[PDB]
């Protein structure tokens, strides 16, 4: 098996140029708070799966490593709302997260909002990471609750840390509901998926070094005139399942003591991790799919959205 | 009677390559830990009566005999949380358990967390094993309490000893709860009950050893064509219900002198370890009951979830 080669397959990160624009802006936002005027506060969009979450663990490594590594400083923080959040749960998570207070049996909301703004330039907080910002919409009614929110306002208001909030799409309407939180939160940038299989484009690239980063000694087979083509028409530009099936491809490949990913056990990823895949969609790879002009158009604007459309 | 004989009945082991593999990941998650370095933390979870606590008794035998021989070392521990667990309880038990303090009178949650920090490097703890994390799912309600997973997480990050969380399959969504606690616990296997019967499966082989494991002098007339389809018609996978039938029969053919486990008393144990089966489920053993294809299809995927799909 060799799990060294395995999680060598698993754990592979090719920075695109969103990504480091992403990066770029992040650290921009950082640096630019001197914590005594408004700091910056960007909104992060981007769809289910698109790598926004290995963008934060990929900023988190880059910035906190050796300073957590010296002491209890914690510079960045990464926040992941609960589903429903009420300023208190949200806020002790924040307070739990950050350090080692115990701050999760006194829920007051009040006593415990003073102890994190105590608390924030005493270990000496940099930046706020927040990854889920879709909870904050009520599940089967359109009400986006906006009690979250007025407390974010508060506590920037209170102790001037920029806060990076990262959301699905349909979030937006969340930043839309509170005129105050629309007006702070000025950078808005949208990581949206691949776009085209015409070749010659970023999806091209990325596979060439998704193709050098493999395990693999010799070849991958990726980013070919053939092969682009069936992968692009198996993923349209969800990152996770392009990566799923590349993982389950790699590591059949890895099972049965083989040269490379080759058009033999591709074919078994393909029906592996085609669960989630929608009702009219078609598995490129089966027995006698012609790849077709109407399966490679780009992705919707209203990708990540639909979940809000549904009700 | 001979107790020698019954004991050897009731104690009978045979190792599946599911339980190998869980041992191998065992004694890997152990010796990776140099307990300076954050450790490995494998989580295992199975249904109701896969042969947790077996692999767990196995693990502890094969590993802590010797050296529990030589003297208070106490290396790998057992841990089974109580039920709707606080901190302090899971906390004042897991100190109760390793080796004598009296910590079970001055309950403030902090002086103990102490208490345990200073004592865990002490004695020489390598891995701890907590059996139930199910306990953390409220009984009536859908929440999911996170003090014990914050507290747990805490004394990961505070002494880095390596933690192997068993529980049923419907706790997944307690480790869903803490993202932090999710992202500890990389390594995930499902310890899940026998498959099929068609035959020639691992069903066979397991009866084949087991048959050697019972002890009769001569045979005991397991994983042949007719009873290996009567024993899975009666018992799925759940290796807890085939054991204690195996167990009922082979105690009867004990009591009045036989040759072997025959088609005389297997009835009798049938009828005698039937009360626990479901409501639409037939005894394939009293009279007439010709053994369908029905019967003998795969264990569901949602197999250990129904009390948390019941609410
Ligand atoms: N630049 C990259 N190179 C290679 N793989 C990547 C890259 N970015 C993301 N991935 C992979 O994409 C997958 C998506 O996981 P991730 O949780 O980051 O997505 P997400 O968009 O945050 O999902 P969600 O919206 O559900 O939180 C991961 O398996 C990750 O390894
Ligand atoms: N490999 C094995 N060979 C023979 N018998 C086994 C094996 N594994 C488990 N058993 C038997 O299965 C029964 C189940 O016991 P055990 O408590 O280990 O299951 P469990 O899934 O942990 O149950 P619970 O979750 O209720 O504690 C025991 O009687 C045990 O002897």
């Amino acid at each position: 098996t060799r799990e060294a080669r395995i999680s060598r397959a698993k754990r592979a990160f090719v920075s695109t140029p969103s990504v480091r624009k992403i990066l770029s802006y992040m650290d921009r936002c950082r640096d630019l708070s001197d914590l005594e005027s408004e700091p910056t506060c960007m909104m992060v969009y981007g769809a289910s799966g698109v790598g926004k979450t290995t963008v934060i663990k990929k900023y988190l490594n880059q910035a906190a490593a050796a300073a957590a590594a010296g002491g209890d400083i914690i510079p960045v923080l990464h926040i992941e709302l609960p589903d429903n959040a009420k300023p208190v749960d949200a806020a002790r998570e924040l307070l739990v997260e950050m350090g080692d207070p115990l701050a999760l049996y006194e829920t007051d909301l009040a006593r415990l909002t003073k102890r994190l703004t105590e608390l924030i330039p005493a270990v000496g907080v940099k930046l706020i990471i927040i990854d889920e910002f879709q909870h904050l919409v009520e599940e089967r009614s359109n009400r986006v609750l906006t009690q979250v929110g007025n407390w974010l306002k508060m506590i920037l208001n209170k102790t001037k840390c920029p806060i990076v909030i990262f959301g699905m799409p349909y979030s937006k309407v969340v930043l839309q509901a509170n005129s105050q939180l629309h007006g702070r939160f000025s950078i808005q940038v949208e990581l949206r998926p691949f776009s085209y299989q015409g070749g010659r484009g970023v999806f091209k690239t990325f596979l060439e070094y998704l193709d050098k980063a493999l395990p693999f000694e010799k070849q991958a087979g990726l980013a070919n005139e053939s092969l682009q083509k069936k992968l692009y028409a198996f993923s349209q530009g969800n990152m996770r399942s392009l990566r799923n099936l590349i993982y389950q491809a790699s590591i059949e490949a890895i099972d049965n003591q083989h040269e490379t990913i080759t058009e033999e056990d591709f074919v078994f990823a393909s029906k592996l991790t085609s669960g989630d895949k929608p009702n009219s969609w078609k598995n490129p790879f089966e027995e006698g799919v012609e790849v077709t002009e109407d399966m490679l158009r780009p992705p919707p604007k209203d990708i990540g959205w639909e979940d809000y459309l549904r009700h």
